[PDB]
């Protein structure tokens, strides 16, 4: 892995349940057998969307957690674990969606203004999830839902390994900037979603709070606004993305725009910990979307991410740290393209995100954005998961591997692995002052023969005059590896004579000793 490290010892593989209720896909008894099959293939737990639309459909405080309890019961019967997602967003309308569960229709009647939903640059209304600006409504509703959910599920604490929160559309903390109705679906630029009167008012008040008066606003932005009502979000999204973002106005607008998501993150994290820490005491997390298109568009740099709300990932992740929420990035199986017209750089995106997360000490989890039908995508996921310190990987989705033994087997081999500590010892290494020693191998867990950025470092043992390292390896998987030497300048000086192997890596911690 990067930084002379290896795979994360806490790595776990997860399986996404279907979007629709289990009975609409199969039966509970078969489902229990599926779970056992999943566990046998290296899956630690099943993640599942519990839709707000299903749990509080009829009206405020009219809960129904029976499906969830029933699901949990079967999970318990299979001797499995589960990760509930309190899906406060609509199922249907997003990529891969095979469902139709809008959030409770009554919620939209909690306000007479337009504070609850989103409106795009062109007026497209979106009601997939509550507008995070309506923090008062969010605090109440989410607080009540989380609290009631905790009580109803308390007797199933034993099978709940983690709890996920939904920070926006598709269960991700972002704005609904890429949708078919708004004409912003991949791979087009996204449209900003701050055009409801309420959003314009909030931005206006935020700006005036920051500078005090319009006169000071005009001084800071170098503008000549005639009235406070002239303080508005971008009137021309395209022009803003081309050059407007560079101005002090642009920086302020984006700070506010992303800031809303950061505050929302802190709010839901607070509400979740209050409702769950005592009852379950398990990690809590939220998701960030991989908006990889328009990444390197020369004309509109990161033209899809900024409208989605992603302007500064470092700053965004800090909010997750403050809220004590683990992060899941949802797009690891893709390769960089960076070519017209999509300007897609998903791999670069994931690496940057993973790097920030690791630096900040944020538990990082990953998912594949689209269904995987080939082993190559699994290898791409593995390269990212095992070289960028991911603590977990969740496969979308259930059916793809449950009904494809071939694919299921590839997954077990490459991603359904159990990490195990092992000591690697290499003797008679002809190193000189300044040299460092590393090992690299065939599997992703070993850096896939990369010597530049993914090798695993070994350390000299002056007591035994050899080089050693405690490495995390995939249990019961065959491996091939070789130690090699890097000079002070970082140049690879030489390699170990014979290629080593472990067929397979022992389940119990031990050591592998070989000579250079
Ligand atoms: O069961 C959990 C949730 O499952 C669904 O949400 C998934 C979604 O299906 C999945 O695609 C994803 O990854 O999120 C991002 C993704 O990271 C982005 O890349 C992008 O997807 C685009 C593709 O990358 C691109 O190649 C092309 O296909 O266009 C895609 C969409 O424009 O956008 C999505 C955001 O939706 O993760 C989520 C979260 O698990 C389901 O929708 C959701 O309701 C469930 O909660
Ligand atoms: O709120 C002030 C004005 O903001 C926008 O205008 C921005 C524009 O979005 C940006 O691309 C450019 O670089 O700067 C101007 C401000 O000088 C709105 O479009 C205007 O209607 C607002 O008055
Ligand atoms: O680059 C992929 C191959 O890496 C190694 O091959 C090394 C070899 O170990 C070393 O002794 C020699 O000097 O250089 C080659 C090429 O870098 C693995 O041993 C191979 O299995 C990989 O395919
Ligand atoms: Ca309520």
């Amino acid at each position: 892995a990067v930084n002379g490290k290896g795979m994360n010892p806490d790595y776990k593989a997860y399986l996404m349940a279907p979007l629709k209720k289990i009975p609409e896909v199969t039966n509970w008894e078969t489902f229990e057998n599926d779970l056992r099959w999943a566990k046998q293939n290296g899956f630690y737990a099943i993640t599942v969307d519990f839709w707000w639309g299903d749990m509080e459909k009829n009206g405020d405080q009219q809960f129904d957690f029976s499906y969830a309890q029933r699901f949990a019961q079967s999970v318990k019967n299979a001797g499995m674990k589960m990760i509930p997602i309190i899906s406060t967003h609509q199922c249907g309308g997003n990529v891969g969606d095979d469902c139709n569960v809008p959030i409770p229709s009554w919620v939209w009647n909690q306000k007479s203004d337009d504070s609850l939903y989103f409106k795009s640059e062109t007026g497209t209304v979106n009601k997939e999830t509550l507008n995070p600006l309506a923090s008062d409504v969010i605090r109440k509703e989410y607080g009540e839902l989380y609290t009631a959910f905790a009580a109803a599920m308390k007797p199933y604490k034993d099978v709940i390994a983690k709890i996920y929160l939904s920070g926006g559309p598709a269960g991700e903390l972002r704005y609904p900037s890429y949708t078919t109705s708004d004409g912003t679906g991949y791979p087009s630029r996204g449209k900003f979603q701050a055009y409801t009167e309420f959003a314009k008012s909030k931005f206006r008040l935020w700006v005036l709070n920051k500078y005090g008066s319009l006169n000071e606003v005009n001084k800071a932005w170098g503008t000549k606004l005639i009235s406070e009502l002239a303080i508005l979000p971008p009137s021309d999204g395209e022009q803003f993305l081309m050059n407007g973002y560079l101005s002090m106005y642009g920086k302020d607008y984006l700070e506010w725009y992303q800031g809303i998501l950061e505050n929302h993150t802190k709010l839901i994290g607070e509400l979740a910990h209050n409702a769950f820490d005592t009852t379950f005491q398990v990690p809590i997390g939220a998701k960030i979307a991989g908006v990889h298109w328009q990444y390197n568009n020369p004309t509109i740099p990161h033209g899809a991410e900024k409208p989605a709300g992603y302007n500064d990932y470092s700053h965004l992740l800090d909010a997750f740290k403050s809220a004590k929420l683990d992060v899941t990035f949802t797009c690891l199986e893709m390769t960089d393209k960076g070519s017209y017209p999509e300007y897609s750089m998903p791999k670069t995106l994931v690496q940057n995100i993973a790097t920030l997360a690791n630096e900040k000490g944020i538990v990082l989890n990953g998912e594949n954005a689209l269904s995987i039908g080939n082993e190559e995508e699994y290898k791409r996921v593995a390269e990212m998961a095992f070289n960028y310190n991911f603590a977990g990987f969740t496969l979308l989705r259930y059916q793809d591997v449950m009904y494809n033994n071939s694919l299921m087997g590839k997954f077990k081999d490459l991603l359904g692995v159990t990490p195990v500590m092992q000591t690697i010892v290499v003797k008679n290494v002809p190193t000189t002052i300044g040299d460092t020693v590393y090992i690299t191998g065939n599997r992703a867990e070993l850096g896939s023969w990369d010597t530049k950025q993914y090798p695993i470092q070994l350390y000299y043992d002056s007591h035994s005059n050899d080089w050693r390292g405690n490495v995390v390896l995939p249990a019961e998987r065959n491996i091939e590896f070789k130690a090699f030497i890097k000079s002070k300048d970082g140049t690879v000086k030489s390699w170990q004579t014979i290629q080593q192997s472990w067929n397979p890596v022992p389940l119990k911690t031990t050591s592998h000793t070989s000579s250079w």
